[PDB]
């Protein structure tokens, strides 16, 4: 189990435009478009995400692609946030997927208002940081997705995600 699977897990893999559970236009594996609610702004950033002209739908080697890049740019990303570099750097490698993952979905400034849930993880405080993650509206609007991450940080395993 690697991040990349983690993610193909929640993310599932999509080859026409979709909304999102949030109703965003999306694509491939969870690769937001655009928060507009036109299909036609969506149907431009993905042409310029994939560099052509592609009318709302794209191949698998084009969704792995897209996929790879975001991935890449998350843990950048985390790696030169302030709040979040050295929650990242104190955790071990199963934990750092359930960070990379609640950035990918949320974005890094979503997830670096986490502040108390991330200082209890900082202390490896495990079950206090579990409770606290789960006091939020994005536990609310997609549990499942986030009772598998939380049970990543509160154990360290990849046991949530065994049997999918
Ligand atoms: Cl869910």
């Amino acid at each position: 189990m690697n991040i990349f699977e983690m993610l193909r897990i929640d993310e599932g893999l999509r080859l026409k435009i979709y909304k999102d559970t949030e109703g965003y236009y999306t694509i491939g594996i969870g690769h937001l478009l655009t928060k507009s609610p036109s299909l036609n702004a969506a149907k431009s950033e993905l042409d310029k995400a994939i560099g052509r002209n592609c009318n709302g739908v794209i191949t698998k080697d084009e969704a792995e692609k897209l996929f790879n890049q975001d991935v890449d740019a998350a843990v950048r990303g985390i790696l030169r946030n302030a709040k979040l570099a050295p929650v990242y750097d104190s955790l071990d490698a199963v934990r750092h997927c359930a960070l990379i993952n609640m950035v990918f979905q949320m974005g890094e400034t979503g997830v670096a208002g986490f502040t108390n849930s991330l200082r209890m993880l900082q202390q490896k405080r495990w079950d206090e940081a579990a409770v606290n993650l789960a006091k939020s509206r994005w536990y609310n609007q997609t549990p499942n997705r986030a009772k598998r991450v939380i049970t990543t940080f509160r154990t360290g395993t990849w046991d949530a995600y065994k049997n999918l």
